[PDB]
């Protein structure tokens, strides 16, 4: 308790000695409260004018226009202690899973040098503004690293002074850059060295773009078994137990020397004990603490979510196969059955899954899995939008399984080769491309962000008639040589290479499911969904608004060219049959 967080709490108290007040009207039941102090501040979504001007028909579609307008009752909840049989299943599974993941990988420290190179090309390493402006400045100043050194030796002593979270179905906890470095130092290897790659973890999909995920689901479908299950968890990060955090910390068992002690400190001092500052309007800062739930950086969060999801889904598979009879208690013979199951079929059962953080698809041995719910509920991983003891509804067709906010279509090229393509309701895609985050965007920066969306559409969503047309229009309206941008970043569309050359590299040359490597010579060789399937997934094809937009598209392109001004532009519209004269 307060010995681990006291020092952190004692330090904040004294930067605000002209404020500290133990509020009696504090709203916390599950978060431990420590005090308050004086503050006052708040980033709302802005519209991308280049994308909106080139998507006029969607100006009257509420599902698009409402996306640009405008659960903290879930963070203040309390997951119960699992039973002893559940705790034993999780510890045995976690111990086996870290060994499998570590067979072909070496844990290692990430460096000041790697951290610097990343901050100098923008990943979302959630830091704060304030002694230096950006992270980009702090990383050059020896002051910062001296501060990092102080905290580091403190962590080696089993103590913490400055690793404090900041709060803001989405709750995002920023720390100062120093604490983010120490996390990266100790645990960055999980992401940097691809521990959750499909090759290394069998269930995972780390480094897999949307052009891979559909092929992976189709390979899972080829397994003998029952339906494909894709149950979402209700608020996964809020259901991570202290038991889960202790099983995750067992990765330290594979480490050595300094690295081991540094990683143990991150787990002990910042994950299994947390200190958070929160803005309450009644505007005072609430310094609160808890032991459980997920509060790491987003990249470490992704890897530990993947690990604990893989563990939970193997245990649900064990329950469906009758490996254990009750979660109340494991017999000695049932522990040896679990261990022997993992050794005998563990890797085969991982290969039955596709797991991206809290997202999963499982193709179990048979449909007993659907009603195998005691371990899943007792681990606290309660299914979203279904009654707690109602059996899961599975999918009979891999093309209708939801995963990573998509479904996947099988599309046959005029030459017989098979594309497995990502898809989602088209209003969602248009709605997202019409939004920018943050302020002070120039017209050139706004245009380069529109071009990033247009190029993503050409590569991933070429099979949607409206998106291939709108992508060609945006790429015609934005100067040919301007570089696509994004203030939050496999993204093969982030390039000034010709999009047909990138299409060939991604879908043909580098595609391990495609045996015939014959390059495609024009966009007209690249197929669409059936016209009715395109409408089912939200196409406006057949509407009067869409026909007028398509026919008059050069007028829209010329409106945006006139706003940007006298620049070099390329006409991409004749890459499509209907404009090719
Ligand atoms: N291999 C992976 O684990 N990622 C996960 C995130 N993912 C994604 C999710 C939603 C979305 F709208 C677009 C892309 C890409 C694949
Ligand atoms: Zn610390
Ligand atoms: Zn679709």
């Amino acid at each position: 308790n307060l010995d681990i967080i006291g020092k952190r709490i004692e330090k904040i108290k004294q930067e605000h000695e002209t404020s500290w007040h133990y509020d009696q009207d504090h709203p916390y039941k599950t978060w431990a409260y420590h005090g308050s102090y004086e503050t006052k501040q708040t980033a709302s979504s802005m519209v991308n004018g280049v994308v909106r001007l080139l998507t006029k028909p969607w100006d009257i579609i509420p599902m698009v226009t409402q996306m640009a307008m405008t659960f903290k009752e879930k963070v203040d909840t309390r997951t119960q202690e699992p039973k002893e049989g559940t705790k034993k299943l999780m510890k045995i599974t976690a111990e086996w899973l870290w060994k499998e993941l570590g067979k072909k990988k070496t844990p290692r420290m990430c460096t000041r040098e790697e951290f610097t190179r990343k901050v100098r090309s923008n990943a979302a390493l959630g830091a704060i503004f304030n002694k230096w402006k950006s992270a980009r400045e702090a990383v050059e100043d020896s002051g910062f690293w001296e501060l990092v050194d102080k905290e580091r030796n403190l962590h080696l002593e089993g103590k913490c002074e400055t690793c404090v979270y900041n709060m803001m179905s989405r709750a995002i906890w920023y720390m100062w850059l120093g604490a983010r470095f120490l996390e990266f130092e100790a645990l960055g290897f999980l992401n940097e060295d691809h521990w959750f790659s499909r090759e290394n973890s069998l269930s995972g999909v780390e480094g897999e773009g949307l052009h891979k995920l559909g092929y992976i689901l189709r390979d899972v479908s080829k397994k003998e078994g029952g339906a494909m299950y894709a149950d979402d968890t209700a608020g996964w990060d809020t259901r991570i137990t202290l038991e889960d955090l202790k099983n995750e910390e067992m990765v330290t068992n594979h480490m050595e020397g300094e690295h081991k002690k540094l990683a143990e400190a991150i787990f002990k001092l910042t994950y299994q004990n947390k200190v958070v500052r929160v803005q309450r309007p009644t505007t005072v800062m609430d310094i609160i603490s808890r032991r459980d739930q997920r509060g790491s950086g987003q990249v470490v969060t992704y890897g530990l979510n993947t690990f604990t999801n893989m563990e939970a889904q193997l245990i649900r598979q064990m329950e469906g196969e009758g490996v254990f009879k009750s979660i109340q208690h494991l017999t000695v013979t049932e522990e040896i059955a679990v261990k022997n199951w993992l050794v005998r079929v563990g890797r085969e059962r991982l290969s039955r899954m596709a797991i991206s953080g809290d997202d999963c698809v499982v193709k179990p041995l048979d449909d007993r899995f659907a009603s195998a719910l005691t371990a899943l509920n007792d681990m606290g991983k309660v299914r979203k939008d279904i009654q707690q003891w109602e059996p899961s509804r599975g999918w009979n067709d891999w093309t209708q399984v939801p995963f990573c906010s998509h479904h996947f279509h099988e599309l046959i090229m005029k030459d017989g080769r098979v594309l497995v393509v990502p898809c989602r309701n088209q209003d969602e895609l248009i709605g997202r491309a019409r939004i920018s985050q943050g302020a002070g965007w120039s017209l050139r920066e706004t245009a380069c962000l529109g071009k990033s969306y247009a190029q993503m559409w050409s590569l991933m969503y070429f099979h949607r008639r409206d998106l291939r047309l709108a992508a060609n229009a945006i790429c015609s309206a934005v100067p040919s040589h301007w570089v696509p941008t994004s203030r939050t970043t496999t993204h093969e569309w982030m390039t000034t290479e010709d999009m047909l050359t990138v299409w060939n590299r991604v879908w043909i040359q580098e595609n391990p499911w495609m045996e015939d490597k014959t390059p495609v010579e024009s966009w007209e060789e690249i197929p669409y969904l059936g016209k009715r399937e395109d409408q089912w997934c939200g196409s406006l094809i057949g509407l009067t608004s869409r026909a007028t937009w398509a026919k008059n598209i050069q007028t829209a392109i010329n409106q945006v060219r006139s706003l940007i001004g006298n620049e070099e532009y390329t006409d991409y519209m004749p890459s499509m049959k209907r404009f090719r004269r």
